[PDB]
């Protein structure tokens, strides 16, 4: 118990940063700004239908407050209590996400999304939320919930047999725009990053996430399968730290 | 010395979000992306030059490492330390940050780089780790360092008295833009944003930062005021919680 309360301590700062903060909303609205000019600037090939593939968690859908129950009850993420937490109904939305995704319905688009919320058990609670939101497009067809593979880049390939081609991506994780560095440790990451530079805020549209995601599984070879205080050490470990000398 | 250590144990995971994540790569390549885009697109009145305004810490440098000796050392933020850091001379640069830079002042625009180090004791090192990290331009008159005061948009007025026009701001905090929510709380910040949504990613570039700034002391009334076991209480009094039911 003493290391679940601080492993959970340890996103406190974060959270308030996601959860209070005007610069977390301004990088939501400057995300979004950009999407809507690359949408605004995408020509796809004759005969395809132009879409747009958007991630839902600390994409477009704001979850921050389950978090905060884990900070709160010294909880590390379990499915269980996800999946409790997605039939509770009380997502919010991104700042921006609503009314980009409604823009692009009405503007020869469609939006996809491609989230690794589950299909089985977690589509009405999700399809509830994005409704009560004011989500535009959210019949059952435009998600691609997961199912077998928490790997993305075979749903995009589904959504292009379909006739569409894909203009831009939005995601909060990299694993959001293929699966070429998925269980991938950050230095890969990092390259991936460095080797697609110029797509960032253009086909790769990014949302900020300091709370969970790829690059936490990505400071230490098999980081979740490690217990509570073998996670405290990595997080540690991968600290970059002044020695406090000139 | 426990209220100290659990209260720089709450900044872990998002410096490692900063450190370690390509997504914070992706976020500072998609900032400066726009800031081209939109310093290329930028007309000035008859007779003005071009100026792009530009934060530093957290901006354009990265100062991670200080954060980093704080979470070992269990030390809560202190000017005195900070100077010492500056110092060091140890700053890195922000991706895309000297690229964007360069480009602007050999593209017809000037950057000041108007920021809180210390015009009196951390100038020295600033300019030195500029020259070594490649900035071109960092000539003592392109320095807008603090003086007497913290608030920004009296350095901004005298940049445009010099005969410049403003194109675009860049900056991790709020107050990088303007005064109007200086010294403000979080719902005061959150509605300023909401009045400039779409200048951001525009007029206004913003770059990411969870492990400090404006925001925390937003937390609440006399936040900075508090002593560190005040602070802590700020911090988990204002979580948002899922209260665990349906
Ligand atoms: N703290 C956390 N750790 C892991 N997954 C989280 C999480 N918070 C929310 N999730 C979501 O829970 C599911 C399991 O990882 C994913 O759908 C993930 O969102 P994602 O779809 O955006 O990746
Ligand atoms: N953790 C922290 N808390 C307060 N200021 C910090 C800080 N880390 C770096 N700084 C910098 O230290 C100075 C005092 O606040 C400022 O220059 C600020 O950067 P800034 O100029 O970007 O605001
Ligand atoms: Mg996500
Ligand atoms: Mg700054």
């Amino acid at each position: 118990e003493h290391a679940n309360m601080q492993l959970q301590q340890q996103a406190v700062l974060g959270l308030n940063w996601m959860q209070d903060s005007g610069e977390y909303k301004a990088l939501a609205y400057q995300a979004y700004n950009a999407a809507k000019v690359a949408f605004d600037h995408a020509k796809v090939a004759k005969g395809k239908k132009k879409a747009v593939v958007a991630d839902l968690n600390e994409t477009m859908l704001d979850n921050s407050p389950y978090a905060g129950w884990q900070v709160q009850n010294n909880k590390p993420f379990d499915g269980k209590d996800w999946t409790r937490w997605v039939d509770a109904r009380q997502s919010r939305a991104v700042p921006g996400a609503v009314e980009f995704n409604n823009y692009v319905n009405s503007h020869n688009g469609k939006v996809f999304y491609v989230t690794n919320r589950k299909d089985s058990t977690e589509k009405s609670g999700t399809i509830d939320d994005m409704k009560r939101l004011g989500f535009n497009g959210v019949e059952e067809s435009a998600f691609y919930l997961k199912k077998d593979k928490s790997a993305k880049a075979a749903r995009f390939a589904e959504i292009e047999k379909q006739g569409y081609e894909i203009v831009l991506y939005v995601g909060d994780n990299l694993d959001d725009f293929g699966n070429t560095v998925y269980g991938k440790l950050n230095a890969d990451r990092r390259a991936f990053v460095d080797q697609n530079q110029g797509k960032f805020g253009k086909t790769f549209i990014m949302l900020p996430n300091a709370n969970y995601g790829g690059w936490e599984g990505g400071l230490a070879e098999g980081y979740f399968k490690k217990d509570t205080q073998g996670q405290i050490k990595a997080r540690l470990d991968a600290v970059q730290a002044w020695d406090g000398k000139l």
